[PDB]
């Protein structure tokens, strides 16, 4: 079963399960690929006959997508982004990762097409539109969520974060981020990126949540994110886990 | 080409060009309805055709569909490093996301190491929602770009197949059936004489606009498309066709 390290991590972070691959992805870049491989195997163990898989962007979930292969059980797979624009560049956007993962899985996918510099009026018009509402409804019915976790400062800087929001993130001592929410050390939301789709309150209804995040630089972010019960499986590496656990 | 010569394609292309009054005909071996690699070979041939026709600066309008996706897949950067901007020819045509022009456009531009501009004007907008969005600077910008397209690369489909693949409202299915549409290109359904009998309403390029595009490349093959290709070319289109033997031989038989 679990190693002592995995067992300790599960207990410390109140995880549904812990999956720890060897090495430190901050040292040892290819370790991110090994997290991806392990995450893909974890997803396959969890699939039901039909599945609606919501995904975030970021480089770690892109590694999940890169390691994705078709399901030998041939279960029904529909992929969607978890949320609309989060300010990421194209290679990091949930829409990009979603399409890549679905293609690799030989599944189907839907995208959220919500710009992106357009007006308030135009914005509200886009989100009321039938095809968009359809995708929003699909995300609301997700059976699985696969998501990254990042350091708050790092993520705020990588994205196109307004200066007033950077100030708010700093002033409120955000230390971690996931799916467009920034959290403090006690895992409480302190700032949220406005975006349609999945909300934090919605994750409780999703049967299988798999977080994929590692590297020693993220040990503090991961600990803080899991300070609240998330009922989540964490795929991580020794770099993060040993640092977090002081081992 | 000696390869084309020995395979009988040089003659077949001459015969097809003359039969359809094409600007030129490019035919690859085999039948894409039977052999999956033949579609990739159409893509490769289309890319060669595009590169031959690029100028210093290019605005390339593209449609969606699996055939133009194959063009995108076979695309490579321009060894001459000419300026390439890719745009979808029209907005939402009711395709699933994989087959949408926006999807093919992005893929093509990435493979060409060019730039792209997408058009997000959904087909199911209310009248009021539409008025709002059409005035957005970002939307006006893309529509304006499309208006200056220097090249169009488009697929051709059987009317019935396309009507079923897109989510076509019942009333429109009836109209397509009642007017005996046999072919489809860029959201227009045409009869056997190449006359428009149904138009999917959508912003961007309209049929009359193709006359101002100096280089138009249609990419479509497989035996199942022989009649559709023949019907589309019943009118002058000033177009180069890339196809396969499957479509060409059947059409010519
Ligand atoms: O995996 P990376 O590149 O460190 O990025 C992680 C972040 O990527 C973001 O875009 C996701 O929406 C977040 O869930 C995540 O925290
Ligand atoms: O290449 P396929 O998959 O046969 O699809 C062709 C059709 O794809 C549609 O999306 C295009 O707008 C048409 O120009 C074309 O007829």
């Amino acid at each position: 079963g679990l190693t002592l390290l995995e067992k300790t991590l599960k207990e410390r972070l109140n995880l549904k399960d812990a999956i720890i691959v060897s090495g430190d992805s901050d040292q040892s870049p290819w370790v991110k690929k090994e997290m991806g491989r392990a995450a893909v195997a974890c997803m396959k163990k969890r699939f039901s006959g039909k599945n609606i898989v919501a995904v975030t962007g970021g480089t770690t979930i892109e590694a999940v997508a890169e390691m994705m292969t078709p399901d030998s059980k041939n279960r029904e797979l529909l992929f969607v982004p978890a949320r609309g624009g989060l300010g990421e560049d194209v290679k990091n956007q949930a829409n990009t990762i979603c399409a890549h993962m679905a293609e690799k899985a030989s599944g189907t996918y839907r995208l959220l097409f919500v710009p992106g510099q357009l007006s308030q009026g135009a914005y509200s018009s886009i989100i009321e539109e039938p095809s968009v509402k359809e995708v929003l409804n699909t995300i609301k019915s997700a059976s699985m969520l696969v998501h990254g976790i990042g350091e708050a400062k790092t993520m705020a800087q990588r994205r196109n974060t307004p200066l007033e929001d950077l100030k708010k993130i700093d002033d409120n001592d955000a230390v971690t981020e996931a799916f467009g929410y920034y959290f403090n050390a006690d895992g409480e939301v302190v700032h949220k990126v406005h975006s349609v789709g999945m909300q934090l309150d919605d994750i409780d209804a999703i049967p299988d949540i798999i977080a994929v995040a590692g590297g020693s630089s993220k040990a503090e972010a991961i600990e803080a994110y899991f300070k609240k019960p998330r009922n989540t499986v964490l795929v991580t590496d020794e770099g993060a886990a040993k640092k977090l656990l002081r081992d």
